[PDB]
């Protein structure tokens, strides 16, 4: 091909970042590679950080346009998941990528949200709000959604990492069970 690379904004948190990953085999650096078999020769900016929560950002999106050599032609949002995992107020991680969208329109990058789902811990009432805020932010801010991003994993425990493993209240009775005569033991009399 003829041309400069097309530049893409990849704006997220751990599932960006290649958490646990090689050197490119990060979502950003594959995706880089997968758009050649559309025609496109793209450099996909990483600014996935690991652990971001929409504040966090929030709190970024103006540094990192900013840093920029090259402005965004696209700009991929994923973020919301942290909120997710620390049980944040979905209203107010609306309001946070409300913030984010906001920039990108104010400088006309087009964008790409991509959409999280809640699990059914946090129980129905959250997990609706939760999810709702996507297509939301998406119809609001002119943006293409795609609906669940992690859709393609969800029923497919062999292609996720083996990392973070917290009990179940049930888990937990199992590890008392377990562990309780050592306890006992080692208590002195």
């Amino acid at each position: 091909s003829m041309g400069e690379s097309r530049v893409i904004l990849a704006f997220g948190d751990a599932l960006f970042a290649g958490y646990g990953l090689d050197k490119g085999e990060s979502y950003p650096a594959k995706l880089e590679t997968a758009l050649r078999s559309h025609g496109i020769n793209a450099r996909i900016i990483n600014a996935g950080v690991s652990g971001d929560t929409t504040a966090a950002g929030l709190q970024r999106i103006k540094f990192v346009l900013d840093s920029q050599p090259d402005k965004p032609e696209l700009a991929i949002v994923e973020l919301g998941g942290n909120d997710l995992l620390r049980g944040l107020s979905p209203a107010e991680a609306r309001q946070n990528l409300s913030g984010i969208l906001e920039e990108l329109q104010r400088r006309k990058i087009p964008i790409l949200l991509m959409g999280m789902r809640a699990p059914p811990n946090l129980g129905a009432k959250y997990q609706r709000e939760f999810d709702g805020i996507y297509p939301y932010l998406a119809e609001k801010y002119d943006a293409k959604l795609v609906p669940f991003f992690l859709e393609a994993v969800a029923d497919r425990p062999d292609l996720i990492q083996k990392d973070h493993v917290h009990p179940t209240a049930r888990g937990v009775e199992e590890l008392v069970s377990a562990t309780s005569n050592a306890v006992a033991k080692a208590l002195p009399a």
